[PDB]
């Protein structure tokens, strides 16, 4: 089921309509430009890796910032349409387009950084972070990564709306005469099916009940593997009474130069993103009280599907009262 | 039981705070004594028995129009206020207050016509017209009755808001950790109990799916037997395309005298009364196109509570969905 | 008394009711973290859960750790309860017992009664005399879950309130209400108003004295102690003005081994369903700041499961005093 | 490609949400009852094999009208769900459901009907009317298939800002410094990406500039292998003057049955389906006056991704002014907005 899906991934990444819907968020680009430029010393006659480069922007901004070489790695069709954008940009002696995929192709040469966009949505659907990890292996003993660090935040929200959405068409299965038919024995599926789906959007942040949980991920130091098995613990500390629909989820990457640290921000305080914000709903909402705590895990399991299975389990302990949800990321719902 | 509902019941109606708040209904009232006086040659020098008084105030019309002897006949304690009322307003020689139930007292003579307001929720509620119709033993050949007919209407509607409220209401019941508790299995148990509560309130006739299906009880025909079992078929033909969450009901009542017929309505088109209007809910409400035919049978069974247990069987005949419903007059939602 | 009891019971049968009251989070919240925090009276031990409801407090007592609990029922809410107890694999540590405390047949003595019989100012509905019952099924070391109830009176000062009474009851002063003279009537009207006790909540600031506190101790009490229950006070004004009636709030102390833990209904704390409860003077009693109010409540248990209140005070100072009669079982609920 | 094609497909069609969607369409659900319900005297007491049943609503109905026996055949998950429904509808007496391809699994019986909604986009798209004919191997000689007959309907049209969406979109490349580097080079690929993809929405039926042509496939006389290579020749009679900047498809299926005939229609003269329209530009407009004739070929070759290549070659006979395309229907741009 892994070759399949990363064919279809790879179809879908050498689609110069998706380049252009990437590239025109202009918060990605532009602050990946800051990032890069205002980090100059960081790219001044350096040797850059740039895993995934899709038209190959970012090795066209560390070239801006004075690259002497980078090797712009692309498995997707799209590598053809880089190269000829550093023909017509006249950089041939500067960016080194290398077609296929970052764990097969061959390096002339050990670099002084790796960047790349890797972040998909919750920062680690597509599962490329395991390839810009990857890619370490040729990294110089103490170079660095564009982004460096990366911080995923987690927070209960209310929203009645959104589950009541849900719920609804999860109980279109609760119909006994639907065309003389009856469906209600399928309807329990059903609501699993539908709340199995992360919904992808943004919200207002007056909906989240509590201060968000951050768990980091230092690209320096993390290691491929450590993806497969993703353990958050969290504990929040309610700050308003009420119903408890589920978790919200983004994140940021930062740039750590050695001139300026550049935060990317996907949180929904920021601008919005084609990122947005992601919201795994339970199927059934938690009571609590202002000044309680919820408290539990997050499990993400990292699937063939270049996606992940999501388990939540989550508990208010005044009451002890429990819910334990499973999503898998690779089905989310575009609300938006 | 039947002996203790009938206890509450009238421990209900001896409390001058209720006569206030039906008098204080100006349609209820008004149209009372215009149906009285308009016809008050059906009154002059007539015999008049009066089927649960009150506090009298249809026996002090049928005075205002002449009548010669009333028989004011009450069950509650309000009896004893009645006569009050009587020998302050220096009608002793007109109106004799009677105590007791109708079925049980001895009024001295026959009587030229009978008034009383017998109408519940839904026309039913409270069984009163049964009483009503006992009462025509009293009634000499030539007799008249005050109401004279009653008709109730029926008409398919769609309402999102209120069924999602009721569907909320039951949703309580299906959390898997409710402290730690597991109420789910109670679930279906719930939205049953939920479903089954007429809801008495008033609503926009725009939220009326087809035109009203009208069915007569002649007060003046009908006998108390008939009123065990009341089946009240319907076929509406739907000018609307959307969700049936239910059907509506509302009653009519005319006093048909010899100068004029008058008419009480409780429709949603008319001002509102205490009466409001009741609307019947479907647990899984029913898709249906304008043009087609929603069909189907409400059946009234008397049980010992003063009330009646409803069926309402409903089906789209052009796809054969079918929705049965129960519904516990004995418990109403009063969603004000 | 029957005819009331089975109105009770029927009351009490539907799941709506048993949601409204686990709902409230000052209810089910304490109860639990009375028996949690208390797990060594419970470890072990045996449990009656006199009218469990649906369940709720023996299975709190089975989160505690108790070896066995009887939960008896006395609505048909008994076999919802039951199928909570199978649907939690709960059966081999508790059992439901379908019927009265008085009359069904508990095979062994219990460690530890629990109940919730609290009802408007504490005695409403009877049911704790119910509660003492039970004690014929406890151990000499036994304990009882609530341990003690506190009522609390306290005189008020509500100007509006007691204007709202004369303000409906004036109805009535109509000599043409559609020609007729409704003005006899007027005085019981008024009767009528002030015998209802007013169940609602107000500001602390309405009170003009501190409270008077009168204790049963559900270990010592007998049931015929509920029959008549005389409270004198001697409230100490703190203020001055008219004195428009008494305020009633209760609280209850769960007294385990570990601690003790307090439900309160009053006024400075959140609101209940418990709400509080106001019984207003037939004249107003004008108190100087510094004077003393003193006289007797008086609450005999009456056949409809709820108590007369006769209330008798007087300004010592002037001599000014005021003597009522109010009937529990028709509050007014003002709460909107 | 066809095996990360078809495993991506049936786990597309796993999901009760993707069932339901389809249900809840009224015209599809709707007719497909009407069909067989008012054409009782085809299946009471008969043998019926339903083909992809999905979750099994049109093997419900084929029971309604008084089916003897209906095996329901289903490749994806939803067979599961399919039997879930079978025994919950107390009818595990007359419904058998069989998993797995109705190339691959073993009917026991041969059966008097065929039943199925085979039908994507342009009636085509996902190739399930290969395998609704090549259920006919379990046909009786006297047996029927609902749907009976397929029509697709081509028709010229005008839409001169979907023409320049194309541009518009594509012109985000024709920049010569975006955060400082000139994407202009690509501007042309652009452009031809976004006219490879066939657009699927609805319009008003305005647009259209002449009388449809109509290709119709007949189920119980073709063969699989007439759906390889479907060749449509047009000539349109041209209604109305302007620029004609592609053809718009629709399409219509007729259950005939001994008692009546019905059609379910995805024309846009009819209420909007899940099925919508779609058009397809050519690379550039052709002028055309009303009584001029726009004669050519629409050639649809079944690919490997479970999809067509579509070939579009038009012009203008009276003033030999041509144009073409070739199109991906595996790609479509999903445009209702
Ligand atoms: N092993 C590999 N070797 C070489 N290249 C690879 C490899 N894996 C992937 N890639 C290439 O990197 C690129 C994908 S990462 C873009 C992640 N943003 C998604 C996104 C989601 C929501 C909003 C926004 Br806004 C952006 C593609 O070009 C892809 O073909
Ligand atoms: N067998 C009996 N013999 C003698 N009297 C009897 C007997 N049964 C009953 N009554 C008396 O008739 C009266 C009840 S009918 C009023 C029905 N409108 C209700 C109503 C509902 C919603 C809105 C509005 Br506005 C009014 C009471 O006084 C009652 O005590
Ligand atoms: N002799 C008996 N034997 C067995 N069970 C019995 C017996 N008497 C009663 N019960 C059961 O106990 C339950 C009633 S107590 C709830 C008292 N709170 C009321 C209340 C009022 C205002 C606010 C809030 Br908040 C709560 C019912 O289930 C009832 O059926
Ligand atoms: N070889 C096979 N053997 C057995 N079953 C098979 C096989 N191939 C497929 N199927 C099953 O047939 C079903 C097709 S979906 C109905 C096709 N209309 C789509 C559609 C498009 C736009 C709008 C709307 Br409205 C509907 C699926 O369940 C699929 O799994």
């Amino acid at each position: 089921t892994e070759e399949s899906s990363a064919v279809q991934y790879f179809q879908f990444y050498g689609y110069l309509s998706q380049q252009q819907n990437m590239m025109q968020d202009y918060v990605r680009t532009g602050t990946y430009q800051r990032a890069i430029l205002q980090n100059h010393t960081d790219f001044k006659d350096k040797i850059v890796l740039d895993v995934g480069c899709g038209s190959g922007i970012l090795s066209f901004f560390a070239a801006q910032a004075g690259a002497r070489k980078i090797y712009a790695v692309e498995a997707s069709t799209m590598a053809q349409h880089a190269e000829v954008l550093v023909k017509s940009n006249n950089l041939t002696d500067r960016i080194v387009v290398i077609p296929g995929k970052v764990e097969e192709v061959s390096l002339p040469e050990q670099v002084d950084i790796i960047i790349s966009e890797p972040m998909g949505y919750m920062l680690f659907n597509e599962r490329m972070l395991e390839s810009y990890l990857h890619a370490k292996k040729y990294l110089k003993p103490s170079g660095n990564m564009f982004p460096t660090i990366g911080d995923v935040h987690l927070a209960p929200f209310t929203d009645e709306q959104l589950y009541m959405e849900q719920f609804t068409k999860a109980n279109f299965w609760y119909q006994p005469s639907f065309h003389g038919v009856d469906l209600s024995a399928l309807r329990g599926a059903a609501v699993d099916e539908y709340f199995r789906q992360p919904v992808v959007d943004t919200f207002d942040i007056r909906i989240l009940m509590a201060k968000s949980v951050k768990y980091t991920v230092n690209f320096l130091e993390a290691k491929e593997g450590d993806l497969h098995r993703i353990e958050i613990p969290f504990k929040f500390h309610m700050l308003h009474s009420g119903l408890v629909h589920g978790l919200a989820f983004w994140f940021d990457v930062a740039f750590i130069g050695s001139i300026m640290t550049v935060w990317l921000s996907t949180a929904p305080t920021e601008p919005l993103t084609h990122w947005y914000q992601v919201r795994c709903l339970f199927q059934s909402p938690l009571f609590a009280k202002a000044g309680d705590t919820l408290s539990g895990t997050c499990l993400l399991i990292a699937n063939k599907r270049q996606s992940y299975d999501i388990s939540i389990v989550a508990q208010v302990d005044q009451t002890g009262s429990k819910s334990s949800n499973l999503l898998d990321l690779k089905n989310p719902f575009f609300r938006y």
